[PDB]
DNA sequence: CGGCTGTACTG
DNA sequence: GCCG
């Protein structure tokens, strides 16, 4: 991690571009930051900086400023509306464009958005739960997440998998939020599963808001019952038995893994999702079998990596 | 020039 | 932003 002169100033120009919504640059910028993150050296040479694949002409200029210098200009063409678009787009579900229609309007703290802004149901339980959303869990509370989801799924089926997935899986030591994938090895007793445990979730009062209640997945809120619990997010999947490796591999991440990933399955002419690995449409496509987490590696011609490796 | 992953909610 |  020889870098931190170089990306401190690039991860601020970055963060604004993000929170304005220029998505496409921005993930340059993550890219270009992430490499000089894993440099074996600090960089020295413009011709140097070329060498490291995501760091180009554009950003190559602007390490040598950094380097030289001491300061990057750019820094100092922000917007001031940065940090309050910032403060506002970290409400869940509000992002970039509810945060610039926030500004233009006026708002500039959460004071204000609570007092005067009219916020969506998802945005109301977002601004409810701001501090504690920001906040990582310890991985053994995961653990203790996963374990009362598997607990009351497990009282309608005791053969019902639950598996955490996201950081969780990849053996982080903190975790930003849970995803609970559920299936069954009879490819049917899945079904039916899903309302039934979100109700006796809720019941049970540890969902404490839902977000989003779609067909297959949930998103809401959740809190261990006791003294000094905070609400974190929480995902519940559940999938047919067929789709358990394609949705373990997605709900695992990391995002740039997944990302690399499909873009390889997009070079051999598939398609990868969170249901399967598919033939190009680039009829519709064929679902190839992927019974394991390793079958979807073999197949894109992918040496296997455990969750651990798969941290991007 | 233009892709940069592919999915599925809300209202 | 990067890169084919
Ligand atoms: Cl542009
Ligand atoms: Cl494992
Ligand atoms: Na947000």
């Amino acid at each position: 991690n020889h870098n931190l002169h170089i990306t401190e100033k690039l991860e601020v120009l970055a963060k604004a571009y993000s929170v304005q919504g220029d998505k496409w640059r921005a993930l340059g910028y993550a890219k270009a930051i992430n490499a000089l993150k894993s440099f074996h050296k600090p960089v020295t040479s413009y011709q140097e900086a070329c060498s490291i694949p995501g760091i180009g002409k554009r950003m190559a200029e602007k390490i040598i400023e950094i380097l030289e210098s001491g300061h990057l200009r750019k820094l100092d063409h922000i917007s001031e509306s940065v940090p309050v678009l910032e403060l506002f787009s970290n409400i869940w579900g509000a992002g970039t464009k509810t945060a610039q229609m926030w500004y233009q309007q006026g708002f500039r703290s959460l004071e204000d958005i609570r007092s005067q802004a009219s916020l969506t149901t998802q945005q109301a339980i977002g601004l409810k739960h701001y501090s504690d959303f920001l906040e990582r869990m310890p991985r053994e509370e995961a653990t203790e997440i996963e374990q009362t989801v598997q607990k009351a799924a497990q009282a309608f089926n005791s053969g019902l998998l639950c598996v955490a997935c996201g950081s969780y899986r990849r053996g982080k030591a903190t975790c930003g939020d849970v995803d609970v994938l559920i299936t069954h090895p009879d490819g049917r007793s899945h079904r039916g599963i899903f309302s039934r445990l979100l109700d006796s979730l809720r019941q049970e009062g540890f969902l404490t808001d839902d977000l989003v209640k779609g067909e297959t997945k949930y998103l809401g809120v959740c809190r261990l019952p006791g003294p000094g619990r905070r609400h974190r997010r929480l995902d519940i999947i559940v999938v047919p038995y067929s789709e358990f490796a394609c949705a373990l591999l997605y709900f695992t991440g990391s995002a740039h893994f997944n990302r690399s990933m499909r873009a390889l399955a997009k070079t051999k002419g598939m398609s990868l999702s969170e249901h399967a690995l598919s033939t190009a449409v680039v009829g519709p496509g064929r679902v190839l079998p992927t019974p394991t987490e390793k079958d979807v590696f073999r197949l894109l011609g992918l040496p296997y990596r455990e969750p651990a490796e798969r941290d991007w």
